[PDB]
């Protein structure tokens, strides 16, 4: 067995959702969950079939995003992993409810717009995702000014009243 | 600390759901969640108590399946992990909702019928599940003909109209 | 890349919930989810901002609980990880529903009162949580007397009728 | 405006789920939710399109059940109401989660195997479901022997341990 | 058929949750859901069995509250209705998630601390809950000072930051 | 007591969600749930406070939509009812998950883009919503050609593959 670190290649600030699913119906169900959750949502979805034909499956509403999802899943090469790439202006908070609720979804490793690397283990014709390096290590702790800043930020973004 | 690879023993046609929980009530709650979700469901369930007597706990509607869940948990030897072995014809899409919603369940590592191996870390009398190798690596990417084939499959199975 | 084992410090009787989220709104949303779930709940919450100023963000009801959450999270030093430390008498089964449903929450690594150690991977200015050592390995399998004990236990605690 | 009482007819041992939804996608979504929840489930589903051509829509896995669902819905004649008739051995507790979570479902009026009558208000070419007469009025309050009886029943059925 | 207006008897300091369920397991499941949601919760639960012996079923952690729940159900006399009376300091927001998710629960008519009256329709030995008069009619529309106050109130109570 | 029929004012290109909630936190919680669910969502929200100041509370991202929601609630005058008016292009299927999950939300009466009327009961200074006339009665049942039509429609719309 060997460990590897695989960076996810994507434009800066682009949001992705990396998870684990099962059953071929994962593709149609997640595509449907996403378009039902947000009108006009632009995304790309890829799912790594882990048996039978063992083909990476894809679906989406934006070819640029579908390409990113597929190419990255080919690099990861992990059975049953899925990757959703969201277009600009679309966020994981808008759709995580639908991903979590999908009957084929088992778990979600990460949802983020930060640079990310995936820790994987490999043995024979199998690979496992061990974790995700999401963004960077902390540089300190917020002071009163920073506490006021994040509270105020959410109000200006329209997320808090 | 040492890293180990533990294969999960199970008949190829059976599905297993491996996860993390806490509190002894995990056993009765999951058993109840399963029988409430699917009528006549056959399964075996085991939970690894991580303190006190530190005993593997089990419950089920099929003795052979219960034994299989317990045997695998003894090999995994990870505190607070649980394993459900579903009988033939019962699938994770039928019950993941109930497992996800169980108050004691923290997360699910895998739900699958594919060959499964678990990466674990060990230190002293403690073990951690780091990830799972679920099925195999991708052999390629589907083309439109294959997309048509998987759509056809779901309609023939009655999952899509 | 290097693997490390990080122990969690806290009184024996306190429960902690360790997970992965994203977006700064994680703090207010989780704080609100907790106080909405249980009246008079006491806790400390910390979230590791993984971009920008990269500051650990915190919120809570008692200074001692907040210190525990922040102190441990700083030791873990993993982007987008969050840690909730529950005060005496408040349990994960009481609030996991609200944590799982939080739109910023991606997954939960562990919920426990047992001694806990976290397996992490580090590369440059990034770290990833690979897994958790929750409590200890199993010493055996429950027999009939122990099955009876755990069933009776739940009735005496008032969790089962 | 006038009030009417509409009986819902079905085989004594079968369960019906009567609710309110919207959007034509209600039919395929509920059919899929049902077959995904329970393997081999037999049911009949009907939905009353409230605008456009105003046609009762239907789908299912059993002709007799689909016919029953449509006939009952035609008698109800209420825009956006849906009715599911479950085959023998399939219960609302097995599928309510999926009906509740369906994006088109607004609410559920009843889920029962009891004699059922629906109170409706009518005005012009519009009708509203005001409530349901589900079974009969109480004849008294259980004493402890009856408590013991209902507890024993659930243990005999395998719903409680 | 006749319409009746039935006032709910409840101390001004208590909250109630009135809903519709089915199957005898409603009693143990809802009691379990409440005690799992909030530690030390005080409540009374009653459920109107609508077939068989047709007995009001009861369970709870406070005898006075259980009796009040039963008294109200005897007055309402509606098949399959359930009533939870919450003790002082325990609120519906703390437990509605568990009530909504209970597999036997079909819907919830009301959750409130306000004076409540139930509109019912009666025909033979059957009754239907048509709606609830929850509190009083509006006296106007909030101005900016009132918006500011309702926001400040939630911050002083600790529900918002 | 008297029954009344109250029409809901709603331009044809808009959708509404009418429901029942409780507690003043309903306003901020629902507004937050909506903006977290869909980016840039345009809506108006009104809530009929049924205690204390008894004011129709208002919040939203579009002044005209907010005013429409408020106007309708002044006409309905039912304690604890809430109304969300969605701007053109935003649909109930996009947000019902968030409304259902809101801790203050008890139930949803209707979600629709069709003409709506509300049946209400009035006694003293209280009113109860008894039901909703959502759209119209059925004109018939779909035949095979119409089934084919509704299936085709969803594929053209991109909701089904």
């Amino acid at each position: 067995m060997e460990l590897k670190l695989i960076p996810i290649e994507k434009p800066e600030n682009l949001n992705v959702i990396l998870g684990q699913a099962h059953f071929i119906k994962t593709v149609e169900d997640l595509h449907e969950a996403l378009v039902t959750a947000v009108p006009g949502i632009r995304f790309g979805l890829a799912f790594s079939e882990a048996s039978g034909k063992r083909l990476v499956r894809r679906s989406g509403t934006d070819e640029a995003l579908v390409e990113l999802a597929v190419k990255n899943l080919l690099n990861l090469a992990c059975g049953h992993v899925f990757l959703i790439v969201l277009g600009e202006g679309f966020y994981p908070i808008n759709v995580l409810h639908a991903v979590k609720a999908c009957p084929e979804v088992v778990r979600i490793y990460a949802a983020t717009a930060n640079p990310l690397k995936v820790v994987v283990a490999e043995e024979g014709e199998q690979r496992a995702i061990l974790g995700v390096m999401d963004g960077f290590t902390p540089l300190g702790v917020e002071d009163e000014a920073e506490v006021a800043w994040r509270k105020d930020l959410l109000r200006r973004l329209g997320y808090k009243l």
